[PDB]
């Protein structure tokens, strides 16, 4: 029993954390193989800082070991360091760009050295709602499928109103946002309704059956009570998804979703579901099944 | 900005994660140099779980009866002791990636990280308060007996947990890494209740001074209390009584946010009395009792 935000062993990417110092700037980088992956912020027209920087500009830590930078490109937003040595405590990883909605861990990081693993979720206006302080640009947001991690997301700023912005590891940013001090606002912010099911059934499955009821309903009527909630229209695909929690517990995704229109419309009454007040939107229904299930890395 | 549960990075502890078998039984072992400590339980056959007398069960076992795992390699026990309720399996191969540590005993409040594992194999980490009725809210299927606790200050891991059974109610018991447990439990399948679980007083408190440095204010108020009130009406809404000793470690948060902690006392009865209103602190619509005051200012400055 139990239900946490858990975030997946963050070991293979701690191996992976460097420091990367270039003037006065100091922020991590994402040492994989003989390169070293930083948000190209690090040299501040990116084309022209970049192309007056030198190798040895660039002052990359790996613990007490400097490694020597000897090439550097540019791909979108990341600076991509060529280094000398490439780290023997690379895991087997993919770059992966996660769709909102989609949960990561982030190890949070600050001069190279790790300091938190937290889970979060792409948000559907495609900021996290990070934990993230100044020196924490550049820490690593990633899945764990098996042996092998799938690097997401890096870490580039902070928004006005707290919530955070960044890239996939290719340097593509997440939402409309740009890498540069100017007028950036997150966009209004949505529920994610697959993963607010999913967390009704990790509840279901952990003994709380207090919000089931006898309705069920059609997917055109729960989305339109969804729209209305700012809840994130739940397609055929969600529902398909939600299968295997479905048949494990004995209740429809149609059936809960009666039961999220109720939650919606009359809320909680004092009560509360998995240790909550509010109904938690940052478990996908795979990190249900890898809870409720145990599989292991 | 931001405010989230935060976890220590598991790497330095999923080094020592061994998966530990003994007859039908397999859970998780720490191996800390030559030493691999899991339960005591591992060696109980489920009908001498009742009552079992791990002194007599434990004769019984010879080395070669303890397969242990690292990865795909089995290390080789040379050496069994029991400390308290924890095995502690001496091991021929010390392990490499054997951090600088330190077991250390946590008071109720303290929170911790723990690395879940199942078949010496690390799935998940998260973030842990012990209650203050001794269990710990966990995550925790069959199999992750043996998974740790750890907090990561510094370069050094201190272990402060070790998993060995689920209550009733869902919420777990385990020892600290000597053996001992936290609570009135026994490593028996005997009839045993968590106690009452109260609201970890001071966490809160430092959580609403979380929300004061996240540019929070809302539910902060023009009165004061004294400690003896506060206490008279946190009892009455199942809140540990806040003690000296938490008003002094609040002194430095008062000291930042400028909001004593008396008045941030007041701020709390208030909440207590009326509610959120629809509103939430740092994300949440409850109050949040497992951020220490120390994890607040680590968060929120370093
Ligand atoms: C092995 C066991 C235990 O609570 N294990 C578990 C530990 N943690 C979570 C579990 C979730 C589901 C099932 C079993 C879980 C048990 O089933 N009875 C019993 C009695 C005494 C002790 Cl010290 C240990 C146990
Ligand atoms: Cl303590």
């Amino acid at each position: 029993s139990g239900f946490r935000k858990m975030a997946f062993p963050s070991g293979k990417v701690e191996g992976c954390m460097v420091q990367v110092t270039c003037g006065t700037t100091t922020l991590n980088g994402l040492w994989l193989d003989d390169v070293v992956y930083c948000p190209r912020h690090v040299i501040c027209n990116y084309e022209d800082l970049l192309i007056r920087k030198s190798n040895h500009n660039f002052l990359v830590q790996a613990g007490n070991v400097q490694l020597r930078v000897i090439g550097h490109s540019m791909q979108n937003c990341v600076l991509k360091l060529k280094v000398d040595t490439a780290n023997p405590k690379t895991p087997k990883y993919k770059f992966v760009r996660i769709q909102p909605g989609q949960t990561f861990s982030v190890l949070a990081c600050y001069n190279g050295s790790p300091s938190g693993v937290y889970q979060c979720a792409m948000r559907p206006n495609f900021t996290i709602k990070g934990s993230f302080l100044n020196g924490s640009c550049g820490s690593v947001g990633f899945n764990i499928d098996y042996d092998c991690v799938s690097f997401c997301y890096m870490h580039h700023m902070e928004l006005p109103t707290g919530v955070h912005a960044g890239t996939d590891l290719e340097g593509n940013f997440y939402g409309p946002f740009v890498d540069r001090q100017t007028a950036q606002a997150a966009g209004t912010d949505t529920t994610i309704t697959v993963n607010v099911l999913a967390w009704l059934y990790a509840a279901v499955i952990n003994g709380d059956r207090w919000f089931l009821n006898r309705f069920t309903t059609t997917l055109n009527d729960f989305n339109l009570v969804a729209m209305k909630y700012n809840y994130e229209p739940l397609t055929q695909d969600h529902v398909d998804i939600l299968g295997p929690l479905s048949a494990q517990t004995g209740i429809a995704v149609l059936d809960m979703c009666a039961s999220l229109k109720e939650l919606l419309q009359n809320g909680m009454n004092g009560r509360t579901i998995l240790g909550s007040a509010l109904l938690e939107d940052e478990f996908t229904p795979f990190d249900v099944v890898r809870q409720c299930s145990g599989v292991t890395f």
